């Protein structure tokens, strides 16, 4: 019987298939098949062809996304698509008349667009060029610029900065429509005193000169970009300048963060501020005062939410959701015993009521109605690692019902879910243990009402290759319950003795091991190397209480470095793990992890691979780091700074095998982290390895760069582990 | 016996003395001993301290060079020394008089000092601070500023720029005083329309963001910088200006380069000057006129040197030796037959007169007197690769008497020599092939008046180890003699089977197979891991001819590499040379041999050792590159600038194991070079190994660094050569 071999990795031979759609009503959504977008009705079950794929290629030119107007009469098509970053980027966009059925040649979208979103209801336009908001009321309708300040690396209106982008939105957008689209509410970045990264480009063969990029990139204590809240009038633009909401007095001591804009109701907004030592937020609640006309902020509607271990959220704060009345709202917080679940808060009431409570977390709110609440909790079987879906009756806080537990309890394991507009239906994505399943569900009464994707075709090709086993399991360190899993090879003989490799994250409030079905490397390894892939998720890991989380706060690179370790001393305690045959990897935390574990002195890894890997904390972004590490002053953790560098621990490489890889074009986990090791490996007479990829990105992830690093990790693995 | 470990190498327990010396006159020279300067007189033989070692220290600063004043009244001493780039720097200098035994505090030299030079005769200063000239004429005096217009990056008066330090001076001075200290020339550059190369710099951990270095570099085909040359009247220059001495029509057709420039007699100069096409250069006789025009370049006494088959002399033309009347100048040139001779030129008459002829070349003019003309040919025996002193009287040019020849023919063949004023004596340098010698000659008899340096505790402490022996042999390549050295390890077995290591360098007019005495890496390889490593001098190799030496014009990456190639096979032949471990490694242009030679699919070599290779002639500096490829356009060589790429001979790199080497901080040969290649590799999915040691320049030789990349790369070679 064939293995799960390393080309069946590289080359997607065994593709995965999924379901992705798009509610555009509280029974109908959009759906891609065959290259055609179809129209689905879930109140009916008929589906017509809503754009034929005919009207895909017959533009100029390959077109790259869509996005079908809120009323269903015009369509943006994407194309001339150019990557910026992570989530950023700059194309052109054609508007495609329904009504007419015809593309629209007037009053055009100028190209390098960087942002573009329609209006919740109707056909009105926002869009960002050359860092300014323009609006249009109509595809046929002249546009209103609305900032003029727009300066690159200097001043950008409605699109984040680098780090808002990265670690603050998870997207490049920052605008924000008001539910009847009168009002847009936009951020204003103001990225001049921040500090630039400089990194070169050596682009194609034929550029005789390298190239110098440039990125505002505030590390660790260096001045960070600012942000304004203003809001605009779409209906009457043309009578009073750009509204600003000055943020609350509480987070006018200092830098500060905006984190969130919610829209309540058509004339209510709500604004999550953070404060730059970020275990203090607070959440604004603004009426628009139509009489001067500005917006009222009372002050009896602040809403603050502390941390006395550590920060605030698990990431960021959670983000409120609104009643339907704008009222009240359901958001996530941390109760007494440390445990993320929902609480209830009324707009003008200064305490929340906690509706769910136990020894488990709320992963997050997904739907809500004014008779049920929908959410995501790690709650069944007492497994943190799993993800099901369940509702809260909204009178009786005591009758809540899992909505995915039974359904296949075997089989899925780890679910997530998509709501229509209303939570009339919603969709089932099951990602695992076994294979995924996406399935069409009616909130009425839950009941399953068509299969959406079974991947039928991947049960059946995995039958015929010695697929490795996940298995779930925990142990104990100092009391504490801890879990991992281990992907264990084919024909697996507890009585024989297979070499051990550790996939490391160890982030704050990270989770490598849980009930996820992946056809990763780490399967290729087990499959076809017989080498043992496990994953440990012991202090500084999440969703298990902020008492585990919070562990590591202010002391990145002790704790969760150490249980690696410890943890991995245990494993060789079992009958069936080469204690001379034990590794080590991981990515821009683990490379850290696994740097630091090389240099502990440990004597129990054999070799590791550190890939993109932060060195030192002096080195990466000022809001991921001071959320855990605070300001590198000598009055705040300036000490901790410098005792968790990797550099500091060269003399202990002299004992391991290191493998270094990093790319260049990484704007991320710069290049200059992994430069300051091999200088601390150079100076201290360590040999090591190391590998370059040019031009990649910090998620190498180029078809050839993809193939290239994990084949030459392959190779270094076998040769550590003395395999053929 | 012990064997020449590799720490012998890296950390030189085993030193090698020399004997190095200032001559300060016709019979005397400045010698330092235990951190003491001290005055010798050949004449009779006895010394004297003249500069204590309490000196050195006891000023506030350790101080790094010193410099005395032809009159012997003052002397240099240099402290704040910042290394700049290869043959540069910026430091601090105090003036220090010896008939007072005082420091001078009054008029002092500025810190952040580029350049300082003496007058010839007398004390007259001149040094260079912010890229403008200033002038004293004695220690205890202001300085007159001559230039004005000085601009970092920009404009250079006095100092050389980037190409013209490395590709023509090899010095950083672009002063050149007259003989009676009269008069100054300064040339100009002009680097403001020069792109400039960038590359990040990661200093001390505690060094927050990287530094982006700029440097005007000129690659193939861009911009070069412009050059002027400035004369100035030092006695009175209150009343006038700088004097330009504009470049001959013949050079003014283009971009030209100046190459050098030579004071014949008090009021001549002698200019250089180089067509950017390096087949036409020049030579300018110009004399001072009492009146307005200052400097009247009479058009009859101009001298042009041109070369058909390629460019113009071996790295630059031979600078010219005048006599003491400036009236004639010797100075080496091709003969009919391709081969470098003496040949007497006449200032106002068109032609020039060999003195010498035959099948071999001359090095270098080492003195002039009035009857005898001192210099160093590779005539003896024939072999290319030994150098030694001969004399020619200049009354009858068949009397070549040799002065080195037959001294110790078994132990010393590669002289040197470095006159005193006037030639009275000479100290005869031995630096090979055994253990290198220096003594002192009176040029009256050529008599050994005394053995300065013996090397005899290397002789006594090298007994002790199985030191390896290198011989001098040669092959027919298509009926051309071409020369190879072989260091072998002891107690040599021609029965046994040696692996082969084939050190390359191939650059045109490169001697790697000399008969020189070098304590290397690649005496470690023989003398303790068995390794036969060979150095082979094919095409486009210097010293044997300019047809074998042009047969490289135009078509770098063609000639010397196929050589490589055959000369190994031809070493496969042999009965002592292992065929299946065979390997290659070079730096700077082996690097790009080696490199191109494991892409040419020959199946010779198994592994290669590429250490910052030159990839593509598109990226390296316009001096070097025009003159061996032309011009990178499609009218004059765009194709084998295309064709002679490595990145083009990516896919033939799975045959062989490659390991890449470069540092970050090269500003020779850019690490975009070595990075250009790496992508290739990957974009054809070939495994190689790489290893960049970060802020080392071209000549990594850091101490840390150059020990780390030695230990690398014998790990690379004993695992390539399955070794222990
Ligand atoms: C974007 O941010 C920059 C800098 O973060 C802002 O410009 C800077 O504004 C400050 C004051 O807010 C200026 O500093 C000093 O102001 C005092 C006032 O007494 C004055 O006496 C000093 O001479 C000095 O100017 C600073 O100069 C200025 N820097 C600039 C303009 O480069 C800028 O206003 C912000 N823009 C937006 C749209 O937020
Ligand atoms: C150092 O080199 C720079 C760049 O070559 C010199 O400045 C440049 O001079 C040229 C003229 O040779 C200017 O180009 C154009 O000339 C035409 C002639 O009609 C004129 O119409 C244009 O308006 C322009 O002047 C060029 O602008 C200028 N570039 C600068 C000043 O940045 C410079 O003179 C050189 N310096 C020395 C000391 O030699
Ligand atoms: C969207 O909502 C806004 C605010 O609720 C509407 O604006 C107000 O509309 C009311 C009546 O609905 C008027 O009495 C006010 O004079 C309006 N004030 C402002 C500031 O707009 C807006 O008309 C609504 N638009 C749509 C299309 O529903
Ligand atoms: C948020 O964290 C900061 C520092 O991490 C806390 O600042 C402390 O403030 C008190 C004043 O009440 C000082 O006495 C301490 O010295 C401060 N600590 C440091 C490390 O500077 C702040 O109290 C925290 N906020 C909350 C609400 O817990
Ligand atoms: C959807 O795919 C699953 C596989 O994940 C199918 O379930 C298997 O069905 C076979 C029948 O031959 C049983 O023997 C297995 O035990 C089942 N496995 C699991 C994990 O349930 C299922 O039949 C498929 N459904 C459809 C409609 O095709
Ligand atoms: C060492 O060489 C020096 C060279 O300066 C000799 O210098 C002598 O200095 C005295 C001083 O009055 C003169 O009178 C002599 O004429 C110099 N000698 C010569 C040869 O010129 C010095 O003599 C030498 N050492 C000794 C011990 O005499
Ligand atoms: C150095 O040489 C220069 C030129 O050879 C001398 O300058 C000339 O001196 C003579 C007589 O002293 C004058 O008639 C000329 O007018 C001078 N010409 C110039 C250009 O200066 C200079 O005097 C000599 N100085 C020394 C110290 O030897
Ligand atoms: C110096 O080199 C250039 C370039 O190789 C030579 O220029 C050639 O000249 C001949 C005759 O004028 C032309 O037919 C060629 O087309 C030229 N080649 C180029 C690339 O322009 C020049 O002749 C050489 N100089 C000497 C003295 O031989
Ligand atoms: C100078 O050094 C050379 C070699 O470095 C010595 O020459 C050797 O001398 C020994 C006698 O002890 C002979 O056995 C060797 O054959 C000699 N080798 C050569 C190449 O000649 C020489 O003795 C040293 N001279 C002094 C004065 O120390
Ligand atoms: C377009 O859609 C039709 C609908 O059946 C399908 O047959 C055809 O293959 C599609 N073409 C492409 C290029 O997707
Ligand atoms: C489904 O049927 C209803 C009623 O027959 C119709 O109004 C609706 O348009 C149909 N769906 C589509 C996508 O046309
Ligand atoms: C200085 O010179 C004296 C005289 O020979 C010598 O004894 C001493 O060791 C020297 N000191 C240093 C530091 O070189």
């Amino acid at each position: 019987r064939r293995t799960y071999t390393l080309a069946d990795y590289l080359k997607s031979t065994i593709r995965m298939r999924n379901y992705n759609l798009r509610w555009i009503s509280d029974h109908e959504y959009l759906y891609k098949q065959e290259n055609n977008v179809l129209l689905f009705n879930a109140d009916h079950g008929n589906s017509s062809t809503f754009l034929e794929n005919s009207t895909f290629d017959q533009f100029g030119h390959s077109i790259s996304d869509y996005s079908v107007s809120p009323d269903r009469q015009f369509v943006l098509f994407e194309y001339n698509y150019v990557k910026k970053w992570r989530h950023s980027y700059t194309a052109s966009y054609d508007i495609y008349d329904l009504n007419k059925r015809q593309l629209i040649t007037a009053e055009r979208i100028p190209n390098d667009t960087q942002l573009i979103r329609w209006s919740p209801e109707g056909h009105k336009l926002a869009y960002v060029w050359n860092n300014d908001v323009y609006v249009k009321n109509d595809p046929y309708s002249p546009s209103q610029r609305v900032t003029h300040d727009g300066r690159e690396d200097a001043i950008s209106n409605g699109i984040t900065d680098w780090v808002y982008e990265e670690e603050i939105f998870s997207t490049h957008s920052a605008l924000w429509w008001s539910p009847n689209g009168t009002f847009l509410a936009y951020a204003k970045f103001n990225d001049t005193d921040v500090p630039r990264i400089e990194y070169s480009v050596y682009l194609d063969e034929s550029l005789q000169y390298p190239k110098t990029i440039h990125i505002p990139y505030p590390k660790a204590g260096a001045k960070n970009p600012t942000v304004k809240l203003y809001v605009v009038n779409t209906d009457n633009l043309t009578d009073l300048e750009p509204a600003q909401i000055v943020a609350p007095a509480s987070v006018l001591t200092g830098d500060h963060y905006l984190c969130d804009v919610t829209w309540a109701t058509k004339e209510r907004i709500s604004l999550q501020w953070l404060r730059r030592i970020q275990n203090y937020s607070i959440i604004d609640i603004c009426d628009y005062n139509e009489s001067t006309p500005k917006w009222n902020c009372l002050v009896s509607r602040q809403h603050i939410e502390t941390s006395a271990t550590g920060w605030v959220g698990r990431f960021k704060p959670a983000e409120p959701h609104f009643t339907s009345d704008g009222n009240s709202f359901y958001k996530i917080m941390s109760n007494s015993e440390g445990y993320k679940h929902i609480c209830l808060f009324q707009i003008d009431k200064p305490d929340c009521t906690f509706i769910t409570k136990g020894a488990w977390e709320v992963i997050g709110i997904e739907a809500l109605t004014n008779d049920y609440l929908y959410f995501i909790s790690n709650e069944y079987k007492g497994m943190p690692g799993g993800r099901n879906l369940y509702k809260i009756q909204l009178n009786n806080y005591a009758n809540v019902t899992c909505l995915s537990c039974e359904l296949d309890p075997e089989r899925c394991q780890y679910y997530s879910a998509s709501f229509s507009k209303g939570a009339k239906y919603y969709q089932l994505r099951c990602s695992g243990p076994q294979i995924p399943r996406y399935s069409l569900h009616s909130s009425s009464n839950d009941k399953e009402l068509r299969l959406l994707e079974n991947n039928t075709a991947l049960y059946e090709t995995l039958q015929n290759i010695q697929m490795p086993r996940k298995t779930l399991d925990f142990l104990h360190l100092n009391g504490t319950k801890f879990w991992y899993q281990m992907i264990l090879p084919p024909h697996f003989d507890k009585s024989k003795k297979y070499p051990l490799l550790i996939d490391v994250y160890a982030g704050p409030c990270s989770q490598k091991a849980d009930a996820t079905f992946k056809l990763s490397w780490a399967t290729y390894l087990a499959s076809t190397e017989n080498i043992i892939v496990a994953s440990f998720d012991g202090r500084g890991s999440g969703y298990q209480g902020d008492k585990i989380m919070h562990a590591i706060n202010r002391r990145l690179g002790t704790f969760e470095v150490e249980d690696q370790i410890e943890a991995a001393k245990q494993f060789s305690k079992m009958g069936f793990v080469d204690d001379k045959r034990i590794a080590i990897w991981g990515w821009s935390y683990g490379g850290y992890v696994t740097s630091m574990v090389l240099g502990a002195g440990s004597h129990v890894f054999k070799c590791g691979i550190a890939v993109a890997p932060v060195s030192a904390w002096e080195f990466y972004d000022s809001v991921y780091t001071e959320r855990y590490m605070g300001l590198p002053t000598p009055e705040d953790n300036l000490d901790h700074y410098k005792n968790s560098t990797v550099m500091s621990r060269a003399e202990n490489f002299k004992l391991v095998e290191y493998l270094l890889i990093h790319g260049t074009a990484d704007d991320n986990v710069h290049f200059q982290q992994s430069a300051q090791i091999t200088r601390a490996l150079v100076d201290a007479g360590v040999d090591f390895q190391a590998m370059w990829y040019t031009d990649e990105d910090h998620g190498i992830a180029t078809s050839t760069a993809h193939q290239h690093i994990y084949t030459h990790m392959t190779h270094f693995i076998k040769q550590c582990f003395s395999l053929p």
